[PDB]
């Protein structure tokens, strides 16, 4: 994967190779999304979830939510990827969370990036002030919360008023992901991941875990994509093995633009040979990751 990596670079082809893949991607229909009734519940108009794999919302009225579910049958892992929240579809995304139990939420960006709102303050940010989403029947509580030098983990509380079940719902915040942009480095991305999948959030036993940035498809396609590539190296009998642009064309099938420009898909080669070492036993990588991540 590094040779190959190695002579991407001498060759200097990470745009055209990136431009291929947008070429060869998958292009499904959208009409759902497309429908004049479901128009403010995007926030861009060129990023929607194809019919077929979109999540549906189990209310009658409008069953639709801007989110997708990413199933990649060989790695045996399901992601749901949407956009960040809306005023207006706060409740939805909550619900969205409730009927799929999921049980970890990623967030990739901020609410405010260089002077644009690009998310819905949809979570409590003081435990005293607690969120009802009245439309949904949902009540949310921020419970507590551990703030990193770039990211924060939060434990949040949800609970479906009308049976009264509560859930621990974990919220992995990383905050210095700028748009269109990528991690300081492979170690802090690393880190952020292994934390993720340490809390037990990516379980099977669990629904798919939602992960999001302002549209759901650069910053969380990356995050996506390193996942799933560490965790088929993981699996198959030969890592080398592990095709980095053929996972990220399958990924592409079930939801539009993962991978917003060629140095985001430059950083998830990086990403994956760094946290191979990882997989092929390296002890000492991780808390490398964590010293070079200076999360105090
Ligand atoms: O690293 C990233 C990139 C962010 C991001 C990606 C896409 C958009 C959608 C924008 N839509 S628009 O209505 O503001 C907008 C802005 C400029 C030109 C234009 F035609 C529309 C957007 N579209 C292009 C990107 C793009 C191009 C074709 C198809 C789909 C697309 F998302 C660039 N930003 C916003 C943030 S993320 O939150 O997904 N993480
Ligand atoms: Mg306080």
């Amino acid at each position: 994967m590094e040779k190959e990596f190695e002579q991407i670079d001498k060759s200097g082809s990470w745009a055209a190779i990136y431009q291929d893949i947008r070429h060869e991607a998958s292009d499904f229909p959208c009409r759902v999304a497309k429908l004049p009734k479901n128009k403010n519940r995007n926030r861009y108009r060129d990023v929607s979830p194809f019919d077929h794999s979109r999540i549906k919302l189990h209310q009658e009225d409008n069953d639709y939510i801007n989110a997708s579910l990413i199933k990649m049958e060989e790695a045996q892992r399901s992601y749901i990827l949407t956009q960040g929240p809306l005023p207006n579809t706060c409740g939805h995304f909550w619900e969205m969370v409730w009927e799929q139990k999921s049980r970890g939420v990623v967030m990739l960006n901020r609410v405010m990036e260089k002077g644009s709102l690009k998310c819905a303050q949809y979570w409590p940010q003081k435990e005293e002030k607690e969120m009802i989403f009245e439309d949904t029947n949902l009540k949310l509580t921020l419970i507590s919360e551990d703030i990193k030098s770039y990211y924060t983990v939060r434990q949040l509380e949800l609970e479906n008023l009308t049976t009264q079940e509560t859930r621990e719902i974990l919220h992995f915040h990383y905050t210095t992901w700028p748009d269109f942009g990528v991690p300081e480095s492979p170690a802090s991305f690393l880190n952020f991941l292994f934390k993720v999948r340490e809390s037990g959030s990516l379980s099977p036993e669990h629904g798919p875990v939602v992960v999001h940035c302002s549209a759901g498809i650069g910053r969380s396609g990356t995050f996506c994509l390193a996942d799933t590539c560490l965790l088929l190296m993981d699996k198959r009998k030969d890592p080398s093995s592990v095709d980095i642009k053929k996972v990220l064309l399958e990924m592409r099938k079930f939801r539009m633009g993962l991978i917003q420009t060629a140095d985001q898909l430059r950083f998830s080669y990086l990403a994956v040979i760094e946290g191979a070492k990882f997989i092929m036993g390296d002890s000492s990588v991780q808390d490398q990751w964590k010293e070079l991540s200076h999360e105090d």
